């Protein structure tokens, strides 16, 4: 014949099967002074047709070329979604079935899934899509509001979202993650915020941590790497990942006085929030209270807490072997060599070790320990 690849496609292959919402006509008429073939025809009164070897259809009494997709559009159920830059504003949109979400909506993300190139379909009707991609000003101020990210800090997200897929399984009654991409920071940090309680005043930051809670906790693990400077594949120290976390959270009861003295002199602070609770220099609680050293430009500087208002403390140090004091409710441990893996002790009642995914009683454990968590006597 003389239609086109496309065209030739589509006609003749609803000819040996012509379609439920159809009918096949097969004739010819003259639309507008020119001979046109009408093949089948389509709800809405229209006939896809051809004007020789342009293709299209006729609707009422002229004729539009388009292609096999604007066709295949034109007949299809549109399916509504929510689309979103921030998980507060929405707007309904309509996208055709069967076709690419990524035409109409840009790079999208739908339940945690990247379906820029996924088909339409009626399963994804009313489902929230998020865009990230062409952003506005007002776009901008939305993400800074609801995720507290620019825009090279947004696309490092989803990226991160994309490429972390790490399954996530249960021992005991926490959760760990497998071991792969130098993630072990990822899961010990992690084994050790679900001890916590926190609340985080941006949205997508509560509504993350909601999930994590929940046993999911891969998109809060995506906004951690993604407003950090952790790069994917690289091991980092999980103390960072933990300091990233609770500078988001709301910490605002959290007080306590500290008091410094060195060779540059003598300084008494109040600290705030994280800086209240993350303590590095000691992994003992009892050294905040009866003073320790840390190192200075003048050398060493002594520190002391007077005075403690906090929800939970966490004490880190570079790794070094020593008893466990005697408070803690669970531990970091950094175990050198080659490559350097991370591994995590919970103390109460039983001292357990969580390696990857598995869960042991220790025997003994010398070290070596770098994060200590403690929850009472503070
Ligand atoms: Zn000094």
């Amino acid at each position: 014949i003389q239609l086109d690849d496309d065209a030739r496609v589509f006609v003749q292959a609803n000819m040996d099967c012509l379609p439920t919402d159809w009918r096949l006509v097969n004739k010819f008429d003259s639309v507008d002074g020119v001979r046109t073939i009408k093949y089948f025809e389509c709800p809405g009164g229209i006939f896809v047709s051809s004007q020789g070897k342009k293709f299209g259809y006729v609707q009422n009494g002229s004729f539009k070329e388009a292609s096999v997709s604007q066709i295949r559009a034109l007949l299809a159920n549109k399916v509504d979604v929510l689309c979103t830059v921030d998980g507060v504003n929405f707007r309904s949109c309509c996208v055709a079935e069967g076709e690419v979400f990524g035409k109409t909506l840009g790079s999208v993300f739908c339940d945690g899934i990247n379906v820029t190139k996924v088909r339409c379909s009626a399963i994804y009707k009313g489902k929230v899509f998020f865009q990230y991609s062409d952003l506005s000003e007002a776009d901008l101020v939305a993400v800074k509001d609801a995720f507290g990210f620019d825009e090279p800090q947004l696309l490092k997200y989803y990226t991160m979202l994309g490429m972390c897929k790490w399954p996530v399984v249960v021992c005991g009654n926490y959760f760990a993650f497998k071991q792969s991409n130098n993630n072990c920071y990822i899961n010990v940090a992690c084994l050790m915020l679900q001890h916590l309680s926190l609340k985080f005043p941006k949205w997508q930051w509560q509504e993350a941590w909601n999930e994590f809670r929940s046993g999911k906790p891969l998109r809060f693990v995506s906004l951690v790497l993604a407003k950090g400077s952790f790069k994917f594949n690289e091991p980092s120290d999980s103390i960072d990942f933990m300091r990233v976390v609770l500078r988001e959270a709301d910490l605002s009861g959290a007080t306590c006085n500290l008091e410094f003295v060195c060779k540059c002199g003598v300084k008494q602070e109040q600290r705030k929030g994280v800086d209240a609770v993350m303590h590095f220099g000691t992994l003992d609680k009892g050294d905040l209270v009866r003073g320790y050293n840390i190192a200075c430009t003048c050398g060493s500087k002594l520190v002391h807490c007077t005075q403690f208002n906090v929800p939970f403390l966490i004490c880190s140090n570079t790794p070094e072997g020593r008893k466990l004091p005697d408070d803690v409710v669970a531990a970091n441990i950094f175990t050198g060599g080659s490559v350097g893996h991370y591994t995590h002790v919970k103390c109460k009642p039983k001292y357990q070790l969580y390696d990857a995914c598995n869960v042991n009683k220790v025997s003994e454990a010398k070290g070596n320990f770098t994060d200590c968590l403690y929850l009472k006597n503070l």
